[PDB]
């Protein structure tokens, strides 16, 4: 049969969500926007379109001053706020945060502390425990925005700040700084559902098709993932006139990136009756970076073993001819929830057929439309597209969870 995946209408819709909406941070405007162009689409697809609102933990947002300096920052999430005048406080040296690290001057002062060794969380914990005011994590690396903390999931009771390699390092030899943290509450995302059911099965076997349309700050996130919600939303388009007795849903998920905060919603949700017809998640997050480099299609599961994923996978590869694919182990995207909850699932992305590690552009200003490879669409679609026309034709732990824990 024909499957006339065309890589140019997801390089249409990369531009849409990438260009002309631009970063989609989990909460904001910006998110909401792009939900309601993927609503959109879908309906024109054809699909009966739900769409599901839950909520996620309070925005930070803020400035640091130390002497004369002003310096970029970007908050943890789950983290505590100044008040409005704000928090100044001493600048105790904590080096990388290991609870020795800490000697009892650092009650009361902002303990600053470098990147690596620990989890941002141990550090965060650490200088909590010792009676800091507040933290700050410079990075150990060059970079053109500001580190994101990332606490993991955990809640903190105070000020927890990530900033620039330069920045920390004028900071050890100043005596003071100047915190203001705001905490937006109330914040929502959602999830966008669009469903293919048989019109005549009852109770049918449910096959996902998903991918997350948030990004990190100041990212475009063309690849992560602009790619994989336009992968999924033209796989939508060819499947929409296949005949199946399997009910398909193909999903945009919301606020993946503060911790798989949409797919967990969304699987937690499902109903035990829902949960028992749930065959199999095809999951695709970054599927079209041009990095020359990247050019073995990794198909991820939790656990590193073969599923029905992978069984028909593995199978349309042989079927349209195309060598360069790999069962690995990997979490960190929103086929986890699903395999926690029993279903055969995996997470499609390119990698480095040497080192399995993804573009440099990956969480960057510079994950635009300008490096998507748009054969690299071409190839992951007629994969994932025949793989899952195979299907439908007639606990984790913090580091498998969350990205950039440390
Ligand atoms: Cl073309
Ligand atoms: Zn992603
Ligand atoms: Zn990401």
């Amino acid at each position: 049969r024909e499957l006339p995946f065309k890589a140019k209408h997801a390089y249409s819709t990369i531009s849409q969500l990438s260009e002309a909406i631009g970063p989609r941070i989990a909460g904001t405007a910006a998110e909401k926007k792009s939900a309601l162009l993927i609503a959109s689409s879908m309906r024109k697809l054809k699909l009966d379109v739900k769409v599901q609102r839950f909520n996620i933990p309070d925005r930070l947002e803020g400035t640091l001053s130390s002497a004369g300096r002003d310096i970029l920052l970007q908050a943890a999430s789950g983290s505590a706020p100044t008040e409005e005048q704000g928090l100044t406080a001493p600048l105790y040296n904590a080096g990388l945060g290991y609870q020795k690290d800490f000697t009892a001057d650092a009650k009361g002062k902002i303990a600053l502390i470098s990147r690596g060794d620990l989890t941002y969380y141990e550090k965060a914990k650490n200088a909590e425990a010792a009676g800091a005011k507040a933290v700050i994590i410079y990075n150990n690396k060059e970079s053109l925005v500001p580190m994101t903390p990332n606490l993991s999931g955990n809640k903190v009771g105070i000020p927890v700040v990530g900033i620039k390699k330069e920045d920390g390092e004028a900071l050890t030899q100043q005596k003071e700084a100047t915190l203001k943290l705001k905490a937006f509450t109330n914040q929502t995302s959602q999830n966008i559902i669009g469903i293919k059911k048989p019109k005549n099965i009852k109770h049918p076997d449910i096959v996902y098709v998903t991918a997350h349309y948030d990004s990190v700050p100041f990212s475009p996130g063309a690849n992560d993932n602009g790619s994989g919600t336009s992968v999924m939303l033209e796989m939508a388009r060819v499947l929409k006139s296949v005949p199946s007795d399997k009910e398909i849903r193909f999903i945009a998920f919301g606020a993946e990136e503060l911790g798989l905060l949409g797919s967990s919603h969304y699987v937690d949700h499902l109903s035990e009756k829902e949960l028992k017809r749930s065959e199999v998640n095809f999951n695709l997050d970054m599927v079209g970076t041009s990095w020359e480099k990247a050019s073995e299609l990794y198909v991820n599961t939790l656990d590193g073993q073969s599923n029905y994923v992978w069984e028909s996978s593995r199978t349309a590869a042989e079927k349209i001819g195309f060598d360069s694919l790999s069962l690995t182990q990997g979490g960190s995207s929103d086929h986890v929830p699903f395999h926690e909850a029993g279903i055969d699932s995996a997470n499609f992305i390119w990698g480095d057929p040497e080192t399995e590690e993804v573009e440099p552009w990956y969480h960057t200003p510079e994950d635009s439309i300008e490096h998507i490879s748009k054969e690299r669409l071409q190839q992951a679609g007629d994969l994932v597209t025949a793989a899952v026309y195979e299907a439908v034709k007639k606990k984790a732990k913090a580091s498998d969870i969350f990205e950039d824990i440390k």
